[PDB]
């Protein structure tokens, strides 16, 4: 009875990892991705999962490109980064006629709003996860330690079978728990990213160097006070002070002192950044809620400008 | 009777040029500067002024380092960039006991406020100029065409002898006119500089490249709407639209399309920038006048951060 038919939209490190534990627990899983070498590697030689011990576990899996799915699922777990999401849901439009559960486990505050345009919002379940996974290559991921999951329906009153959903996951050893605090934690992670990704990209510095700035506190506060004012308007729990501590914890060289965050790399390699889904998204919501967000609106403009200059 | 005893605090291209025409018209002029090679060059071999024709006019002049002046003047003409001004007025503190006319012809909206702390504000006369001058080297400047001057006492009611002042200058062929619109024009120039210097430095681009940005209008508007709101509060004439046109006029390669403005160069050569006296100054005034300036406050922070990263 804990059987569900399950799709993984975003068969990356995490999606691939979740796909396997859910399959090995008897569920019928399809992995969906656009990366040709990945999808093809799995259909021809199985997904490989290098465990604690450097031991290669070849697992037989079903993979497909999004446009090439006509099957329907009881549950779709989205791992699509917010930016690719609209495209990924566009391309899956047919499969959602049955109105399945949409379980977004990606990062990004823009996800619910983005998802609302493709399905009924009563089907949406946001989640966070500390399960980890590395993507070593096509049809190849590396795993260590354990983890858990925390879930929260967007509209708790209209949502059926959160218990069954949790049972299904926990049956695959995933440690799912119902919680009322998931959207808060998504906002927390996006507060951190909207400071460290954005400023590091703007300054062409790494996280330690940002940390060493005489004015990092004011730069941080400026972004976060606006998040706070918007979180409050949207009635989501948020503490600027807490996020600031999380931000500070990254500075040491033992942690991320010498790391250039994902946005900096995107800029360096002339990839569009997720800025519209970080500071860009807080500004947009701000305006919907009549909360002024001039600093996040501006930083968003500065990054787009940077993009345009790199492409030359 | 149009004779005055005159000091030039800021004996650069313009100060040196004004020093000469005022001397040749019978006034007793002292040139004041910190650049050793300059001051020494003039005391030993005269100031050279290469005219339209590539003809070298050697002129005998008096030059001194600021700390080494005990003379007193009827008029002091400041050409000191706002940033050096406080130091330059600190070092001249003794000479102002007589309460002379202070004629600031430098650029910068921060000048009056800065000057007010050193002399009575009834002695202050702000000015603009289209006289041009190149600084070729120590005791060496190059001149072409002509020009004029426009003056405006800070407090028009308490100021004596604006007519005599103008007579003194015009006696040296300088074309001084009384005007009520000088502080406005200083603000105009500072609106342009606070967009083009600041953003070019932040983007490591030249003026044409800024001009080619999809969002240059919004970036510009963001800075200028705040200037506008502050100019209004301070009851100074200002048009964001007009400054925008002046800004647009720079983009073409025939004009400044391939120029990196002074702030970009300062950053490149690890010189402190004038940011606190551009966007920094509009923000500070904004707060005095209860006009919100979050964008200019922020850009000011971003540039300081940039400075600190370059010095490493």
């Amino acid at each position: 009875s804990e059987f569900m038919k399950i799709a993984i939209a975003g068969a990356g490190a995490m999606g691939s990892r979740f796909g396997v534990k859910l399959q090995e627990a008897g569920n019928q899983v399809t992995l969906i991705d656009n990366w040709s070498a990945h999808v093809d590697q799995i259909n021809q030689a199985g997904l490989t999962v290098t465990t604690d011990d450097g031991v290669d576990h070849v697992y037989t899996m079903t993979a497909q490109h999004p446009e090439a799915v006509t099957d329907q699922f009881d549950l779709i777990i989205l791992f699509t980064k917010t930016m690719q999401m609209d495209a990924m849901l566009q391309q899956l439009a047919p499969v959602l006629t049955n109105h399945p559960i949409v379980l977004t486990l990606g990062n990004g505050i823009g996800n619910i709003e983005t998802i609302e345009r493709h399905v009924p919002k009563n089907q949406i379940v946001v989640g966070t996860t500390v399960w980890s996974s590395g993507l070593t290559g096509p049809g190849h991921i590396t795993v260590t330690g354990g983890g858990s999951i925390s879930l929260q329906a967007v509209v708790p009153d209209q949502f059926p079978n959160l218990a069954d959903l949790i049972t299904t996951l926990n049956a695959a050893g995933l440690n799912a728990s119902a919680a009322d605090n998931v959207l808060a934690a998504i906002w927390k992670k996006a507060g951190l990213n909207s400071v460290l990704n954005t400023y590091c990209t703007l300054f062409d510095c790494n996280i330690g160097e940002f940390g060493a700035l005489k004015n990092w506190q004011t730069l941080t506060a400026t972004v976060l006070d606006e998040f706070q004012a918007v979180a409050d308007a949207a009635q989501i729990q948020f503490s600027a002070a807490a996020v600031t501590d999380l931000i500070a914890a990254q500075f040491p060289a033992a942690v991320n002192g010498n790391h250039y965050p994902s946005m900096h790399q995107d800029m360096a390699n002339q990839r569009p950044t997720e800025i519209d889904f970080l500071n860009g998204y807080v500004a947009k919501l701000g305006q919907q809620l009549h909360v002024p967000t001039p600093a996040n609106a501006l930083l968003t403009q500065l990054i787009h400008s940077q993009e345009q200059l790199k492409q030359i």
